[PDB]
């Protein structure tokens, strides 16, 4: 079970990415020991536009800091949490095996740091988040990320690697009611969310932050989905997935349209860009998407393919 | 990916079907340029008995015609909106590469026809639906179908096809309130459909309009879901899937009871009629299935074996 | 038909069925076996919650019903029992039986009757059963199902524990935790908002002095319902990672899975190794479900500490 024996050379002090970055792969042919340090933020952000919210965050991002380690390495585990914050917070990743996933040995009170160790058993795509009571209204404050468990051998190579997280949010007030919107706990228990964002905000990925990739580059995408309660019907408008690892394991199906991710739960979707133009990450559970903010962008840039995709040819009058 | 050279032979008519039928197999050996045209209706349909609500569709039905192309297809796509039509339309198919599935190339106002063309690069079993803001609104009032992109090899040979679509409905007045029903926004925000509904409305493939196969006959069943917003939890009453194409793609589940088709998501199941009687399409998540209406019916026709099913052998009384 | 092993050989097999969370041992059988399965229905009250009760409608006196265990080939013999105590009939549907209603139409049972049906388990897999006595939903709601495990012919592989975990969401009248007699609320039902989602029928069905064990070093198969009626389960194991998944029940795998979807009306199989002691939690991770409905139930692990695999809290200090 990832029995590749002892860490060897010098602890490695993982380099953590803020979404939509994944850190390299580590390139790595043993099991090493791995320092991870990720910092609690509590933060007034931009939900949509005129639209606050009092986000919780991994790293001071959601979803929070992506972490990068190799199926059997041993993981020296530093949960910072800044003296600003109003509470307590803990970590469960779910590539841990260990109660809580490291929830029980992880209680961080404000302007405290707390350390724990775990050897990463099982490659995956794991689900990371608080496992503070009440551990919904951590996670839908937006306490969750990802932690890539690589394969001793590596993934394939691809050109563009990206990070994106789906949640559900629940305000007080109605979708684009301007202010600073308080948390609903009412809203929440009832799945009844104000809100379905990729990477925490309406446009997070859209504009000058969309996803970027060239014509003829392949792109993988870990797409976490937090919830707390939706689980998303996921799909990229006018690209197809040539591969998933459905529910985020090894084992892949090909040729799939839209994937299904469960709340707490991952997928890596693959395909190739060969057109030009913008794609939508949507959650096709589809007023989420068009109506909840559940939308995010990758521009591809490249030479038209008019033998793949036209454009529209001609307009005529129909009778 | 679907790199079979430019298109050859004689340039095809795609003969689409209306639910719950299928096209044949396209039985070729080489990729061809396939001509299709499909016309937006809208036009006032019965949803339930004693209801009525206005459609939109693709080729007069919910879900629209089937279209069956290869993979290495070059598809020459005609879109037609009816001069009838209120609204404009446009046409994302899941099987297409590039930008809106052909949204972006399909603006089509009533009494206009758009001409835009595509390779059909993944094999697959792919939902198409009109992407017209507010696009939710366009897909609930039942503008989505099937588009079959065969292997180059072609499918594994059966008995029957079937063509069945799972939908959510919204509206205004409660599950057979009786009249003409608008559209309801607020409940399809909300995600509280009034109907879930195989192929367009209550009843749409039951007594008469039952699908049918003979014992013995292996069926194949595209499952699509429309949605807009539920997931199915697809199940046949009396039937195990002995294939799953979850999710619509390549690779294959075996002996399955239940499998979830996401919205805009589509499967493949295949089974083996063995037992005559009535087998019944659910969603289980089973109050749409016995409250809002999310059941069809096939009817297996023939000999029957009590060596697999005996029927009621004996009712005796018990004292426990 | 794989599955087809022929008639019954040998002396018939009188199934002893398990209350949850226990399973009957691996058959370890060669040949096709005439299987008489005997399923009492009893309506009784059982408490809900701590000071909240509700009617149940129970297979064989638990929520789930009592767990049944065949070889694919065999002829089930299925006697299903009303107890005179019930205020309605009852029948049975279980997922692995391939003809009408997987037995609902030949297994209707008034109360103080016995219903006799003969079926061959044509299927490997794991099945739910249920009632399918209209209205369905409530019949389910009340707990009336299962699950039905057919064995391949050579069996599954060797585990250390087995164990039987089903999620159904339920409906009642008052709030969460709300004391008393909690009748059945049909309109909740319909609306797909329970006020439970619960394991194994209860809140702390399976938690302290019920909770599940295994030992450091053991291998754990849990057979995963989803009865519904609506809910689809995010299934999760809190400190536990699925190193093989039978999604949706299927016979292939998925490996190396956090969290997996249970259709409603549908199972999936998980197998893990024990590797570190204390107590890990089955939530559905639609979460609200597990800590705010009560979709929480436990598995404690004894034995040897691994600081190896995990340390637990090796400091805690102040920084700015
Ligand atoms: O087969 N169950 O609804
Ligand atoms: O890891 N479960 O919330
Ligand atoms: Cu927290
Ligand atoms: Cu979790
Ligand atoms: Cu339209
Ligand atoms: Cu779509
Ligand atoms: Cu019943």
């Amino acid at each position: 079970p990832g029995d590749f024996g002892p860490p060897r050379g010098e602890p490695i002090h993982a380099v953590l990415t803020s979404p939509p970055l994944v850190p390299p792969p580590v390139n790595r042919t043993y099991p090493a020991k791995v320092i991870v340090e990720l910092e609690v933020v509590e933060k007034e952000m931009q939900i949509s536009e005129g639209v606050s919210y009092t986000f919780w965050t991994f790293g001071g991002t959601v979803p929070g800091s992506f972490i990068r380690v190799r199926q059997g390495d041993t993981v020296e585990f530093h949960l910072k949490n800044h003296p600003s914050s109003k509470m307590p917070h803990n970590i469960d990743l779910h590539g841990v095996t260990g109660p809580g996933g490291g929830a029980a040995s992880s209680f961080t009170a404000p302007g405290h740091e707390s350390q724990f160790t775990f050897k990463a058993l099982n490659e995956g795509i794991y689900v990371y988040h608080c496992a503070t009571a009440p551990v919904g209204m951590h996670i839908a404050n937006g306490m969750y990320g990802l932690i890539l468990v690589e394969p001793p051998e590596g993934l394939p190579k691809v050109d563009h690697e990206y990070y994106v997280m789906q949640g559900d949010f629940y305000t007080a007030g109605k979708y684009r009611e301007k202010g600073l919107q308080p948390f609903d706990m009412e809203k929440a228990i009832d799945e009844r969310p104000s809100y379905v964002l990729f990477n925490g905000a309406e446009g997070a990925l859209t504009g000058d932050k969309a996803l970027h990739a060239k014509v003829g580059e392949t792109v993988r995408i870990f797409v976490g989905n937090g919830g707390p309660n939706l689980v998303s019907s996921f799909h990229v408008i006018g690209a197809i997935f040539d591969q998933v690892r459905y529910e985020g394991g090894t084992n892949v199906q090909k040729n799939v349209q839209t994937t299904l991710i469960p709340a707490g739960g991952a997928a890596v979707v693959k395909f190739t860009a060969r057109v030009p133009g913008s794609y939508v990450l949507v959650d096709h559970s589809i007023f989420r998407a068009f109506n909840k903010g559940a939308m995010a962008i990758l521009k591809i840039d490249g030479a038209e393919n008019k033998l793949v995709y036209s454009g529209k040819e001609l307009d005529s009058v129909y009778l």
